[PDB]
């Protein structure tokens, strides 16, 4: 019953390590650890971060955004063809924490952020981390290791 929480990245400088991007639609940049979206208008873009190796199952997944828009956060598996959607996420000028349930009853291999509305609007994501448990009994490994110094 121990979760494994696999960091996807914390601050990027690029693509996170063992993923690509199987997304359409959008220029990416990285400025501040920011994966910096910026979709192209009428694309509804997505970046869809695949892994190399592997799947996830369930559990959570945790990031900071902002967005100017609104983004809808899904997961994929490949080999099935299948697609799920997580959350849609309302617009905000700074970055806010979610920490997201993973509803889907199937591995997943992609996880993707989507310009909703698709008039391209920026979206900043770090810290993304998935975990096997849920986001009740989710324990942030990178806010705990802020302030591991203190208490
Ligand atoms: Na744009």
């Amino acid at each position: 019953v121990r979760a494994t929480y696999t960091v996807i990245f914390k601050n990027a400088s690029g693509l996170p390590n063992g993923y690509d991007n199987w997304g359409w639609g959008c220029t990416l940049s990285y400025y501040g650890g920011a994966m910096i979206i910026n979709p192209q208008e009428g694309k509804y873009g997505a970046v869809s971060l695949k892994r190399n190796s592997g799947s996830f199952r369930g559990g959570s997944l945790r990031f900071d955004m902002k967005n100017e828009g609104k983004v809808k956060i899904l997961v994929e598996n490949s080999e099935a063809d299948e697609k799920f959607e997580v959350e849609t996420i309302s617009p905000s000028d700074e970055y806010v924490t979610y920490i997201l349930d993973v509803d889907f009853d199937l591995p997943f291999d992609r996880i993707a952020f989507q310009d909703a509305p698709g008039n391209g609007d920026r979206i900043w994501i770090k810290n993304l981390v998935h975990s096997t448990g849920s986001a009740d009994d989710f324990v942030d490994p990178i806010n705990l290791e802020h302030h591991h110094h203190h208490h």
